[PDB]
């Protein structure tokens, strides 16, 4: 919500609460869990108009769990998901640094749709897919204002030496080119970084680079979205072996993710939807899959401050997957108020 | 504070910040322990007007202490207290899910009005008398519009399988009925819930069932408040032997609660209160006191948002508590910003 | 950004999101060390009006890093930096208790002026130096109100027995007065305080009672920023040895800033500075320096909600310090919204 407009600057207090539950038997075995899984989000987006061509802008917005005690547990889960600031002057472009979406989610977007599921290649703390420590980020909108519906972007990726390989990468750069008219998008994203020491330690993976690389079309008007992103990748996807407690990355994965839904006037949103992520030459195992996936879901919004939804996950992995990945299905329901 | 009106919705950004120190003898000993004890608090309170007879609504509120370091102990303390969402519909009921109060709050909350200390029996994480993850909760004001200051609830407490003993508890149902008029108001609530496997493994508390119920009643009219509260447990108050180091619930507890106060117009709130919980068949010990006390205190409202106290138990507990219960006194002397 | 006004109450929201990576070789041998260092800051100050004479106010502030990943790791670094709440009557005064600036801050503050590094004796959780835990400060402007620029302040630090004898402190009292005249300042800050039991036990350091004072002149006016800094403390400065592994407090320190500033009409501010700190008498070392180097940097300033800077460390610190403190320079450059 805009709660502050003066003097050239404006600020944004915004967040959510929201209530909600996941049913899955026995969850362990499961796509999503069991049990209560309710969280609260709080952020702020300022933009100040510095002269006509030039806007300054910060953004901040954390993750509050909500399923937690009051006990030695209740931090967990709780953490920023994005600190930057930036300039965007003219049709020059945008630069930002922070912590921020990395850059091949400009594909991964398409299809990150659903009411609670989806996205699922689109981790964090990995790399181009989702969002990221340290990059600088620079977009340019409609090619500086010469063709319209044109849009590019550039990321430095630097490296974040962390305590697990899982959340570390190594310097890098990814890029992303659209196109968008009457509807249609069209989008291509690719980015490489170095894996650091402790990544090429682990059991799991081998290479010294990282790579992800995404695309997607989507039709997006008169009511309907329509999107589908393939993808693939190299030494970037985060996986574990359940059977040997042992972890690492992918050497390999090809990812298909597929989605459609309507908007109803009245305020139903019905969604369908379908995502597999395969992983290939996988040490000890060779190919297995990640994700397979069909979801049929339903958000209603009773206005832009209230909603509930209903997200089933028809899981399609089977009870011998070689790395353990969960077999059963999951169904989440929600009620979100935001402003 | 209201920062927000617009388009049916409001946002209520609220907090506190509370200046704090308890002072008592050696105070791990003592009631409430010695040093600074300096918090803050931020929440938000959102609701929007859906339509005539709907409104949507969420809640969420933290706890940041002000008494930890900058160092490793930072987090100490820190916590979210509420998150939930819901629905309201006209006289029909209102709908919230998420970490709310317990139902059995709605009796305790009669006496949870000292300047620092009381609502002892208020655990928080224990069932239905604190606050509690995973509650979803249904409340009617007024008996669907039909009888003037009748009320009720129900409230579906979600297993919550947690790391300790303490902080679980199993599925459950409890509810509370009230009734108020001309000044008065008496009030029940109960709740029963299964107990996970890790709570039945303690060495203190036996049975696979944990309930909780209590009493109220009050005059709350003409600057007067009186209240008492009277309540029973069994495998629910949560207990430490301090001399084994061994931790669980009491078969069985029985709690008092008297508060009386007046509210001048100069702005002075006086305090007296009284408050004994006893524990019964406690394993290796029989019938020991967990809570024993006279309170007198007060607060000085300079108005809505300045306000200072003090607070002062009489602590009763002997020495020899068989469980190892402080029982020096405790003064507690506190400023409080709120908005 | 004050974004509530009403009733004679009003709350001012704050915060920034600080894009910012330090630049250094290798960075652990370096004065700051290398890589993101990316943070956001909110926050809370109101301010009520209680009668013509009384105002009533609390404030609190916090630190989110922005450098973390969303993993084990997301809390690191974060913490409440300020926390407290006070009342200001007429000219006799204000009291505040809570988390606040030690009192000897009031000397430290004139140098404490860099874009990014500088003020590296004003340590937090470090007596009166830096922000503290339960500290009750009365503050006293213009005498009386009888002498124009004359100010003072006493401040009495509570016991923090904590866990570490870094963070920890005992009982102590100090104070501070200043005088301002025409653009020039003039200040002198003073306390001591008990050292705990576990400080007592360190390897380095020896004494029952810390000590720090610093002494202050500046000039500040027609856009130019001139301040020198001298202090000595006593048991009070935290200091490591890399090569045993051993830490404490240095017996004495010396020190000295010097800051020279100004701001350009058009929005840059550039910054020199000279910065000293010697430690003597420390156990199996004796004289060895804590911190020296020159700093050059600047700020430009688009308006008062955003910024950029660089910011210089030429480290004078030799590569065979006795403490093993870090030789190597530091470059910092950040991006700053700021609300
Ligand atoms: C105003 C704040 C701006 C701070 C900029 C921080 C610089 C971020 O460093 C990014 C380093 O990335 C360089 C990429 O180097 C290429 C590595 O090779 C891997 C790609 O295949
Ligand atoms: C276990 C119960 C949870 C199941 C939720 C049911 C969701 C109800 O919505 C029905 C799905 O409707 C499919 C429509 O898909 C929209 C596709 O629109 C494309 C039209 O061009
Ligand atoms: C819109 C979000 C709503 C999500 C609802 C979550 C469902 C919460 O589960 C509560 C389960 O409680 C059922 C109680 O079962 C009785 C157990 O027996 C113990 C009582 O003696
Ligand atoms: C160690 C010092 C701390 C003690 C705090 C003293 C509190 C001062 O208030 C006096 C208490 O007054 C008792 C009045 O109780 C109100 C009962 O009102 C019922 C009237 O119907
Ligand atoms: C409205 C809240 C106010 C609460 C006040 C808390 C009291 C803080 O305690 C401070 C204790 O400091 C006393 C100083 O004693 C001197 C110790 O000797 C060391 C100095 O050389
Ligand atoms: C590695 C590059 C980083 C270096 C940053 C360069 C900073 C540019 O500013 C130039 C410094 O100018 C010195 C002026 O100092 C101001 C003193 O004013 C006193 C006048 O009375
Ligand atoms: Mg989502
Ligand atoms: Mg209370
Ligand atoms: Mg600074």
């Amino acid at each position: 919500a805009e709660i502050y407009n003066k003097d050239g600057n404006k600020v944004d207090l915004y967040g959510k609460a929201v209530g909600l539950h996941y049913f899955s038997k026995g969850g362990e075995n499961s796509y999503g869990g069991n049990g209560d899984m309710t969280y609260a989000r709080l952020g702020f987006k300022g933009e100040t108009q510095i002269n006509s061509d030039l806007t300054g802008y910060g953004q901040w917005e954390y993750n509050f769990q909500g399923n937690n005690s009051e006990g030695a547990d209740a931090q967990t889960g709780n953490k920023t998901r994005l600190a930057f600031a930036g300039l965007k002057y003219a049709d020059v472009g945008s630069f930002d640094y922070g912590r921020n979406y990395g850059v091949v989610y400009d594909a991964l977007g398409y299809t990150d749709m659903l009411p609670e599921f989806g996205g699922d290649t689109a981790y964090s703390d990995d790399f181009f897919v989702g969002r990221v420590g340290g990059v600088a980020t620079y977009r340019n909108s409609n090619f500086f204002g010469l063709v319209d519906g044109l849009n590019f972007a550039v990321q430095y990726l630097g490296k974040n030496e962390r305590d697990t390989a899982r959340r570390s990468n190594g310097d890098g750069v990814g890029g992303s080119i659209s196109y968008e008219y009457e509807g249609f998008g069209i989008v291509g994203a690719y980015g490489a970084a170095d894996r650091t020491n402790l990544q090429e330690a682990q059991p799991l993976g081998n290479g010294k680079k990282a790579e992800q690389w995404a695309t997607g079309l989507k039709y997006d008007a008169n009511n309907i979205y329509l999107a589908a992103n393939y993808g693939e990748t190299r030494n970037a996807t985060p996986i574990t072996n359940k059977f040997t407690n042992t972890s690492g990355f992918a050497n390999k994965t090809q990812d298909v993710l597929l989605v459609a839904q309507y908007q109803f006037d009245f305020g139903l949103r019905p969604s369908i939807a379908y995502t597999k992520s395969k992983a290939k030459d996988v040490e000890g195992i060779g190919d297995v899959d990640l994700v397979n996936y069909f979801e049929v879901g339903a958000t209603y919004y009773f206005n832009k401050n209230m909603s509930t939804y209903v997200d089933y996950i028809i899981n399609q992995i089977d009870s011998d997957n070689k790395l353990g990945v969960g077999s059963d299905d999951t169904v989440a329901v929600g009620i979100v108020y935001q402003f």
